[PDB]
């Protein structure tokens, strides 16, 4: 009988990241400045967490130098961490991995995963595992295992395949040892 | 093939309400202190968004004098605020009903009148069209209004029909005028 209305919190809190309103922090990515807010940032994301809680120093002024990420990248996580979406993620899952490992954001980290596992071809299948393995997305890990297994007659005359076997031996190993 | 896992940020929000990190403000209900988050509050009120902008001075301290509301029904309003949810909104509809009136919550009002109309009774039918009436709870009022014409047979020979006839004329002219 009675339709309640759907739930508006994710994008409310994804109005006060965009608007900028009652900002107590502020972060700094390549000159580009952000202001954000603490709690949120903290509630979200166990390396802002601790950095505002154990590590800042009152002489930086709430304010935070940002040197591992991308500006577009940077963006995209923070408007996850703000509302749990990531619209823009297809156009850079891989620097968008590497951004949500940083920050141990596991869950974008892993809608990262899907998109790169949706992605696999024969001709990228040893370029996803070797960013698999260096940032700790084990469900891709083993997709990219499986589908390397699955066509392998095809992907070991690729250059991606042949570089790897020379720059990471061990991923080699790993893949075989799926026996 | 990749398993995301669930969405945690109302639970996260939830956790920063629930243990008082990086705080900002202080809500005081009938003596009870509880710390919170201005621009969470602001996001998420717009009553809570033009007293923290406009009409609070210095010397009150970031801190907010609560008369309107019990403080376990200001708990669930605040438990809404942060995290979408309210899992005591059963024993309390009609006082978070009026809580989510007098802070603009929209969706919590409409929550709180789902749960009274499943509650509609013969006997209770006057009173939760008063209820709905005094707050401005559309889709419960015409919900009780339908109810009582339905059962109007039964409704007229209750003491909290017979009450209204005297206390609210006007309500029963809106009913009777559903012709």
């Amino acid at each position: 009988m009675v339709k309640v209305p759907e739930c508006r919190l994710a994008d409310e809190l994804g109005g006060l990241w965009e608007n900028s309103r009652f900002t107590d922090c502020c972060l700094c990515v390549a000159g580009q400045e952000f202001q954000a807010h603490k709690a949120i940032l903290a509630a979200r994301s166990p390396v802002f967490s601790a950095m505002f809680e154990h590590e800042m120093e009152e002489s930086k002024k709430n304010r935070v130098e940002i040197n591992d990420v991308e500006p577009e990248v940077f963006k995209e996580m923070m408007c996850f961490i703000y509302t749990g979406k990531a619209p823009n993620l297809d156009k850079m899952a891989d620097d968008l991995l590497a951004a949500a490992d940083k920050y141990a954001l596991e869950r974008l980290k892993v809608m990262c995963e899907d998109a790169l596992c949706s992605n696999l071809s024969v001709e990228n299948a040893a370029e996803i595992l070797i960013l698999a393995d260096l940032h700790s997305a084990d469900q891709l890990k083993t997709q990219a295992v499986d589908f390397i297994n699955y066509h392998a007659s095809d992907v070991l005359e690729t250059s991606g395949w042949k570089s790897m076997v020379v720059s990471h031996p061990h991923l080699v190993a790993e893949a075989e040892r799926s026996l």
